[PDB]
């Protein structure tokens, strides 16, 4: 059907739109206008609007007749996310109204906010409505609605209006909205929600203790659709409920919603209901378009959100549980099914049963299949401290959940270990050859057939991915043309010979929905398409450079194939667990790990291969200062009917050891058997349960290898420290007191990580080969401490030791701890020892140990017989993978330069060094201090770094590299600037040693980019020997190796050029003034310094204005380091701060080859605008600008002299930028210089230079009217003026305010005297007067004088296009237009421009202009001056100068950002008076409303309806007529009675006499008078002239009895019938009740008085009827007419 159809088109046309940012805050601006109502049902109504926008509600004030007009414009400010901003509904409503009644509603349309974002420029025009009652919808329309609605977001700009004299004011039709073929249709959704899985407990469970632990919760879903909210049936204590109930959704098609929202809530009787998770139907993602509607299911949707542990207390993460945030635990999952149901729209049972059948079907989607899941840990590294040990949990879905200890042990988690510091700022978890082994068994839906070609589709896109860098890297580095052709051609045979991949055969498989279906045939149709285009391209184009565009176009579409909304498999969350609590997450998606039979593409990206992931804190979007740990590894998802495929991904020998415990205790001295009293002799860990060497056997699958040996080597073996060789030790202390005393030495004064009393400093020696670089220890300062380095903590009973430290004292504070650290470059019998039996046993006895125990372990390998599948046959064990060999590696990280990091310190700069870490090795970079952007030029080199597995795994995934950037601070703790998180070149032979290439990868701080880092890494399979490593890097210091010369930039003697102008808005420095600056521009090691101005405040630009510098910079335009500028105020004795700085990185835009009817103003802007015309007579226009001057594209933003760099100073706050003192004006020209000075230098870019001394201006600002502002009275208004800051100058015009409109007309010139540039700032600010209070700020905007003054494109002054010397028109400019042609002749380098001997031509810029060449086809009227300044003009523009204009500037506010307030159309003339006073000004002054006469009769009336029982008491109408113009409700008149008809005919004879004030131009008339009698100030309305006459039955002695009206726009007056006989209805148009027809229109205006019979009507059950018919003469005059003429 072609409803189905529309549907799905717009369905992708939101899935289109629908793609910025999802920010849950972001500033909206949604203005709704109602112009006019057009044929709006009943008789004798009073009409109004009321708009409904968000809860937001509106009103109108009344106006009259069945045509109203309104012209009223609301504002609705909202600040919420753009996704739930479009799916909020618009609801317009039209009601009538009544003296003594309330409110009756009319007439209603709704659409929502996302139709109006998708029209091109966010806003309908001028469209009309369809409106429709909501309970009367039989009977079709009920009246129109010609709205104009816009909405602005950040950044986005209204578009223009457009003339609208025959297009759009009348028949409708021409600009309806919605078309008719939408036939009011009802789209109905059956979200069918069977039941649910998994629910958490939320409920106090002490109520089940007075009195079932696993079902605290009573879940109901809640739906939220367009607004409403349906929540379905509670289940009573049910973690697995059954509400198997469909939910009627309905929409009326004009507004749909995208974004269904299910929230499962734990119902709770005495407190607010709980939330156990959110989750999404995207309507767009499951709807296509040959298309089909929305269709989803049966499919379980996974909610994710807060940890599961329940708590009384309030958890911090509940913000998780309402979709907001990712969620970092799985909190069940709920088997939905969407089906779409064009019309039938039920309003019985919203909540409906799900019928009997439909519980049959879904049956075949509930089967669950066996899941053997792996994970093999291999490094978790950049711990930043020990604390206590650390375990990792994986889970699948609540399958390995370690909290859940109502289960068996699930033994789906890791060893506790403790971290090892790696010598220089980091700890890592030292598992070395023997990497952890998790295995869990879950139970999920076989999907396989979504999921395998889910991970086919990503495989393509990835493979596609690598081939387009590949290209972009291949035009970005101009390698040759053929080289190119071979790569673009490998890519589309990758695409050939991908694209023909069949999709997984639907037919065959269990759990294939409808949607499956639709989607399978949309994706072989987009794999067709694709495949088809790409064999036609390998044939047809021949250029790389075109074909970019589609190809990014196929990645686009291969990632929109990706998208899978019925993924019912859950993320395997990896859980941290420091201590017994929970710390940092991370979700793997479970496709990207899950294994296929069908190959290795339609598994996972990192299926049985080791991924880098990085661990987060809950409730953080990324990673902030502290990374919790960076983890490494090896998942393997799969069914486990296919679990013996794990062989072929498995790496080393997995291996599971029995143990068994033996004790003995010390007597006499001599060990036995005696004393081993409460715990057994042979025994577990704990010595509770007795046990023996014979209680063990193999299960199956598994073999025993060896015999049992005693294990006491496990210290020693673990990485024996010999994997560094730059290492820093650490040693604590510690101090002891009572809450409220003094400090003493603690109980244990020295102590390390494990927990008891270790050795002191003065005992430590070094290992054999190793020796001390400092000679003495030294205390921590760079860590979380006081000045003497130490932290704080208590002790809370039960514990007796402290846990957590801060870093300032408390009163309640009993211990302490200090770090102290010292650079460093270069007994085992068989037993542990401890005090007690199963107490701490550690490897060497001390002087208080009398009890002992030992280890009996024996391995386990697996079977030949299944591989290392058996680990999944292990229905605790504890295994562990071994490595039976190791690889080592060469790590070199070439960290050459950073840009634009934030400035961390109070005097505006930072130190930044970085921590380069990579896997179990870490090194630092040295400071380079007081810079934001510095050259560390700096190689770190990590040899002898161990890494499991083949280097074939390492070449695939490269461990990442990760930079951390601090700002050095020699008190306090180091800040934190960002991170940047690259990948290694892997190299494992000689044959792939090709060079590093440096790359700008970004320093990431929180959610925004803090600068770039050119930073490279290789890392080198290193051989037998070190010698097929490559040279060291020559150093510079001891033990600092420089950045080699293949991998460093390779430099050029280039010159940098700086136009120091001048320096803007200085603000105060440690209270005192900027008195005597200095300009610094640094570049690649070298500065160079202008000039210091002597007073700032006399001179504002400095005297010398070009500076000059040689640099060594990049030939590679990606490589050039960034542009420092700084400000030096120089003081009294010697000071000399830093005022401001400024870092430029973009310098591309700085390279240049150096070789290289009544005749005024208003007139003429009413015809340039478009609203006997003004043209005909051969005047001018003028250019209307619909955005700034300054945002013209063409005038290049009015900076092609200088353009202005901000500059900023002190620390920097929430990561952006600081705060701006004041604005460096300038410009600069870099160019490569040639080697050696026998060349010649290339010519200097700064010579046509003005004068650079202040000068006095002359600035008129010409302000002609405002534009849609924002209203800041209680009524909906303003009461605008002009306030004018320049300088030290205020001109406030509050006296002289416009009185309450939205679109005031100021036409006002404000002429100031100001001294350029010191007072370049002009500031116009629109003001809302107030009588008693406050005066709000509508807007604001900043011109730029010296802009204006100073450009090339002439800005001071916008030249005309004809030279007038008289009239209206006479020329404001200073200078004549051949002064204006002498001044660009002088600029642009041109010779002079010569005059003829009689003015017709003018010898300029090697061309020939003549005066027949322009003033051909054009009346020259009187006003014309000289021809040759005609001429001199004419050339002028065409110069591509600034037309004379009226640029349209927009308001911005505080009140919203960057949302326009309004606009103010407006120009600024700037004429300095060094080159003579400006000519007479523009009068702008705006036009009084001339007078108007309408003047009319009533002759005769006939076949009017008879009135059915007057007072009398007879069938007997007493016809007289009332007649008004809207808005002159006070200008009523009404005739005679005609009494005694019995025939429905009345002669009247009667005159009326209407004044009313016109304006000509804008077609529209003036009424003015107050709102009510309490306002401060008369209003103004702008109607169209219309007369409504109307025909009244008059009862005299009771009430005015209605009968019908008559309506004749003044402008599109109806053509009368010459007869009453040939009067019908029908010939004025009608649209409701039968099919239209064109009538038949003349103007009054035009057409002065015309006399006929016109038809006029009421309506009955929607239906025009005839009222009766009225003979008149209609009749318009102006002034001087009336007084001509008089008449009655
Ligand atoms: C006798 C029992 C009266 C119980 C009265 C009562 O209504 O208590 C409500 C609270 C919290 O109960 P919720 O299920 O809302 O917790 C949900 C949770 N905040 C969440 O957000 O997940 O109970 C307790 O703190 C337990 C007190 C036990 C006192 C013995
Ligand atoms: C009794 C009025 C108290 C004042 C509150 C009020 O509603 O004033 C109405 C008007 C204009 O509105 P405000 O700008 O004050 O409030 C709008 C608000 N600032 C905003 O930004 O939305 O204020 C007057 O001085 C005229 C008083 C006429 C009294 C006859
Ligand atoms: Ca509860
Ligand atoms: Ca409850
Ligand atoms: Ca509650
Ligand atoms: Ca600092
Ligand atoms: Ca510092
Ligand atoms: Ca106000
Ligand atoms: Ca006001
Ligand atoms: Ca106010
Ligand atoms: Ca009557
Ligand atoms: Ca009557």
């Amino acid at each position: 059907t072609v409803s189905e159809a529309q549907l799905a088109r717009r369905l992708t046309k939101v899935k289109n739109s629908r793609r910025m940012l999802s920010n849950k805050p972001q500033d909206f601006q949604i203005r709704v206008r109602v112009i006019e109502g057009r044929q709006l049902s009943g008789n004798n109504i009073r009409p109004v609007v009321k708009v409904h926008v968000c809860g937001q509600t509106h009103r109108t004030r009344i106006k009259r007749g069945n045509n109203p007009f309104f012209d009223e414009l609301f504002f609705y400010n909202v600040n919420m996310t753009p996704s739930e901003l479009m799916d909020e509904i618009i609801s317009i409503r039209v009601y009538n109204s009544h003296s003594l009644r309330a409110d009756c509603l009319m007439g209603e349309f709704k659409i929502d906010v996302g139709f109006v974002y998708d029209e091109p420029g966010h806003a309908v025009m001028r469209k009309w409505l369809l409106l429709n009652d909501p309970e009367d919808t039989s009977s079709g329309s009920k009246g129109y609605m010609k709205v104009s609605m816009f909405v602005l977001g950040t950044g986005d700009e209204p578009p223009p209006e457009r003339r609208d004299r025959d297009n759009d004011s009348d028949d409708v039709e021409s600009n309806l909205l919605l078309p008719a073929g939408i036939a009011l249709r009802w789209v109905t959704f059956l979200l069918k929600i069977y039941r649910a899985e998994d629910i958490p407990q939320m409920d106090d469970a002490f109520s089940q203790t007075v009195k079932d632990k696993k079902n605290l919760v009573d879940p109901f879903v809640e739906v939220s659709f367009a607004g409403k909210k349906v929540c379905t049936n509670i289940i009573e204590k049910n973690a697995n409920p059954e509400w198997n109930q469909v939910v009627n959704l309905q929409i009326k098609f004009p507004s749909v919603c995208e974004k269904i929202k299910l929230t499962i809530y734990d119902w709770d009787r005495l407190t607010k209901n709980d939330v156990v998770g959110t989750t999404y139907l995207h309507l767009s993602k499951i709807a296509a378009s040959v298309g089909f509607v929305p269709t989803f299911g049966p499919c379980y949707l996974n909610l994710y959100g807060s940890p599961r542990e329940y708590t009384g207390f309030p958890d911090p993460y509940d913000e998780l549980n309402t979709g907001k945030g990712e969620g970092v635990a799985y909190r069940g999952r709920i088997l939905v099914e969407l089906a779409t149901f064009l019309e039938k729209t039920p309003p019985d049972k919203k909540l409906e049963p799900i019928s009997n059948d439909d519980l049959l079907v879904v049956e075949k989607y509930q089967r669950r299949r066996k899941y053997s899941l792996s994970a093999v840990f291999h490094s978790a590294t950049m711990l930043q401290d020990v604390g206590e040990a650390i375990q990792f949990e994986v889970s699948i879905g609540n399958y390995g959940n370690r909290f859940d200890t109502t289960c068996k042990p699930l033994a789906s988690t890791t060893q506790y270990s403790r971290a090892v510091f790696d010598g220089n700022y980091y700890y890592y978890l030292p598992w070395a050859h023997t990497k952890p082994v998790v295995t869990l068994t879950s139970y999920w839906e076989d999907i396989s057939h979504r999921l395998d070609a889910v991970n086919t589709l990503l495989a393509m896109a990835e493979r596609l991915q690598t081939n387009i860098e590949a290209l972009k890297s291949g035009i970005q580095g101009k390698i040759p043309a053929n080289q190119l052709a071979e790569l673009w051609l490998k890519l589309i045979d990758e695409v050939i010979e991908d694209t023909r991949y069949t999709l997984p055969l639907t037919e065959g498989k269990a759990n294939v929905t409808v949607l499956d279906t639709q989607i399978r045939k949309l994706r072989s149709r987009s794999l067709s398409q694709i495949h088809e285009a790409a064999v036609r391209m390998r044939s047809e184009a021949t250029d790389v450079k075109s074909t970019l565009a589609e190809i990014e176009d196929w990645l686009d579409k291969l990632m929109q194939l990706t998208e899978e909304p019925q993924n019912s498999m859950p993320d395997i969350i990896i859980w941290m667990i420091r201590g017994e609590k929970r710390l940092a997450y991370a979700r793997i998606p479970a496709h990207q790990v899950l294994y296929s039979t069908s190959g290795e593409n339609a598994s996972g990206k990192y299926c049985g291969k080791t991924q880098t992931i990085f661990l987060k804190y809950p409730q953080e979007k990324n990673n902030g200062p502290k990374v919790p740990v960076e983890l490494r590894v090896n998942i393997w998802l799969g069914l486990s009917a296919v679990e013996k495929k794990f062989n072929s991904f498995a790496e080393g020998t997995f291996t599971v050891f029995a143990e068994m415990y033996e004790n003995q205790a010390l007597m006499f001295g001599k060990w036995g058997t005696s004393g081993l009293v409460g715990r057994h002799k042979f025994s577990d860990v704990t010595g509770k349960i007795k046990l023996k060497r014979e209680f063990f056997l193999p299960p199956k699958g598994w073999e025993w290898e060896g015999e049992w040996i005693v294990d006491p080597e496990r210290s020693l073996l673990t990485e024996a420290d010999a994997g560094h060789t730059e290492f820093t030790d650490e040693v604590y202390q510690n101090e002891s007191r009572y809450p409220g005393g003094d400090w003493k030495p603690a109980e244990d004064t020295y102590t390390d990580a494990n927990g008891d009393k270790a050795a002191s400093p003065s005992e430590l020696t070094c290992p054999p080969g190793w020796e001390w670089e400092d000679d003495a220890w030294s205390y921590d300062i760079n860590r979380a401490v006081d000045e003497k380095g130490w932290e704080y903590g208590i002790t809370i009973p039960p514990d007796h030791k402290p846990k957590s430290w801060v870093a300032a004292e408390k009163m309640y504070h009993t211990h302490r701890r200090r770090r102290l650290v010292r650079k460093r470059k270069k007994d085992q019998e068989g037993w542990e020892y401890a005090s007690l039996i199963g107490w701490k046993f550690h490897w060497k006895q001390r002087s208080s140990d009398t009890f002992r125990r030992r280890r009996w372990r024996r391995k386990m390998a697996p079977s030949e017989t299944h591989g290392a599948a058996a680990i999944f046959k292990l229905e605790t064990p504890i295994v562990s993978c071994n490595f039976d060999r190791v690889y080592i590696y060469h790590l070199r990280c070439y960290v050459y330069q950073a840009r634009n990091l934030l400035a961390l310190d109070k005097d505006s700069f930072s130190d930044p060094y970085a921590h380069i870490c990579f896997l179990h090795r870490s090194k630092t970079t040295e400071i380079i201090h007081s810079t934001l952007n510095p050259t560390w030029d700096q190689t770190i080199i990590f040899d002898e770094v161990e890494i499991y597995g083949e280097p074939q795994t390492v070449l695939q995934n490269p461990p990442k590299v990760i930079m951390e950037l601090f700002d050095n601070d020699q008190v306090g703790k180091d800040e934190f600037l960002g991170r940047s998180i690259f990948s290694p070149v892997v190299k494992l032979n000689s044959e792939m040693d090709i060079t590093p290439k440096l790359l700008w990868h970004p320093v990431m701080n929180g959610d925004k980019a803090c600068g770039d880092v050119l930073v490279t890494a290789e890392l080198i399979l290193r051989g037998k020997d070190g010698s097929n490593l490559p040279i060291l890097p020559p150093q510079r210091a001891p033990n600092l190796y420089m950045v080699p010369q293949g991998i460093r930039p390779v430099v050029q003697l280039t010159a940098i050029e700086i136009l120091a102008w001048g320096l803007r808005n200085m603000k105060n420095f440690q209270m005192a003034s900027i008195t005597s600056p200095s300009l610094v521009v640094e570049c690649g090691g070298e500065r160079v310094e202008s000039v210091v101005i002597k007073n700032l405040k006399k001179t504002p630009n400095f005297p010398s204005s070009v500076l000059f510098m040689k640099v060594f910079l990049p030939k590679e335009e990606l490589y050039m380091p960034p542009l420092v500028i700084k400000v030096i105020d120089h003081r009294q004795f010697g000071r000399k701060p830093v005022v401001g700085q400024c870092t430029i990185e973009r310098l591309d835009r700085f390279r240049c080859d150096p070789y290289a009817e009544i005749v005024d103003w208003w007139s003429k802007f009413y015809a340039s605008s478009g609203e006997g015309q003004y043209i005909q007579k051969g005047y001018s226009k003028l250019k209307i600008y619909n955005c700034e001057l300054e945002n013209v594209a063409e005038f290049e933003g009015l900076t092609d002299f200088s353009d202005t760099f901000k500059l900023y100073r002190g620390k920097s706050d929430e990561n952006e930028d600081p705060s701006v003192v004041g604005e460096f004006k300038g410009s600069f020209r870099i160019y490569p210089l040639p080697d050696d000075p026998s060349v010649p230098a290339p010519p200097r870019q700064f010579r046509e230079l003005p004068d650079s001394v202040p000068q006095e201006c002359t600035v008129r600002i010409y302000i002609v009217r405002g534009l849609e502002l924002q209203p800041q009275d209680n009524n909906g208004l303003c009461d605008p003026y002009i306030k004018i800051t320049l300088g030290k100058k205020v001109i406030e015009d509050r006296d002289h305010y416009i009185p309450n409109t939205l679109n005031p007309v100021f036409g006002r010139m404000y002429e100031l005297s100001c001294y350029l540039p010191q007072e370049k700032d002009l500031k116009i600010s629109v003001y809302d007067y107030d009588t008693f209070t406050r005066d709000e700020k509508v807007g604001e905007t900043i011109i730029d004088l010296e802009n204006r003054f100073l450009s090339r494109f002439g800005s001071h002054c916008g030249i005309p296009e004809e030279y007038c010397v008289s009239g209206v028109n006479t020329w404001r400019d200073q200078l004549r237009p051949t002064q204006l042609l002498q001044n660009v002749a002088r600029f642009k380098g041109f010779p002079q421009p010569i005059l003829s001997e009689d003015g017709s031509r003018i010898r300029y810029g090697g061309r020939d202009y003549s005066l027949d060449e322009f003033e051909a086809n054009k009346i020259l009227h009187q006003h014309l001056g000289a021809p040759e300044e005609r001429l001199a003009l004419h050339i002028l523009r065409t110069q591509g100068l600034v037309p004379e204009h009226v640029e349209t500037r927009t308001l911005h506010s505080t009140f919203q950002p960057n949302i326009s307030q309004g606009k103010l159309q407006m120009w600024v003339d700037v004429f300095p008076k060094s080159l003579g006073p400006p000519g007479p000004p523009f009068n702008i002054t705006p036009r009084k409303a001339k007078k108007y006469y309408l003047r009319v009769i009533i002759w005769n009336t006939k076949d009017v309806i008879l009135d059915e029982k007057s007072i009398t008491g007879e069938e007997m109408s007493d016809i007289y007529v009332k007649g008004w113009v809207p808005g002159n409700e006070e200008n009523k008149q009404k005739t005679d009675v005609h009494y005694r008809s019995l025939d429905g005919e009345g002669n009247f004879n009667w005159r009326f006499v209407f004044p009313f004030d016109y304006l000509p131009a804008e077609q529209l008339c003036i009424v003015a008078k107050k709102e009510h009698f309490w306002s401060i100030d008369q209003t103004e309305f702008r109607i169209p002239p219309r007369l409504i006459i109307q025909i009244w039955d008059n009862d005299k002695f009771s009430l005015d009895d209605y009968l019908g009206f008559l309506e004749l726009d003044l402008r599109h007056t109806i053509i009368p019938a010459k007869s009453p006989e040939k009067c019908r209805l029908d010939m004025i148009p009608d649209l409701k009740a039968m099919n239209p027809l064109k009538a038949k229109t003349a103007s009054l205006f035009e057409q002065k008085s015309m006399k006929g019979w016109w038809p006029c009507y009421a309506e009955k059950d929607g239906a025009r009827v005839m009222a009766g018919k009225v003979e008149m003469t209609l009749e318009i005059l102006n002034e001087k007419e009336a007084d001509e003429r008089p008449a009655g």
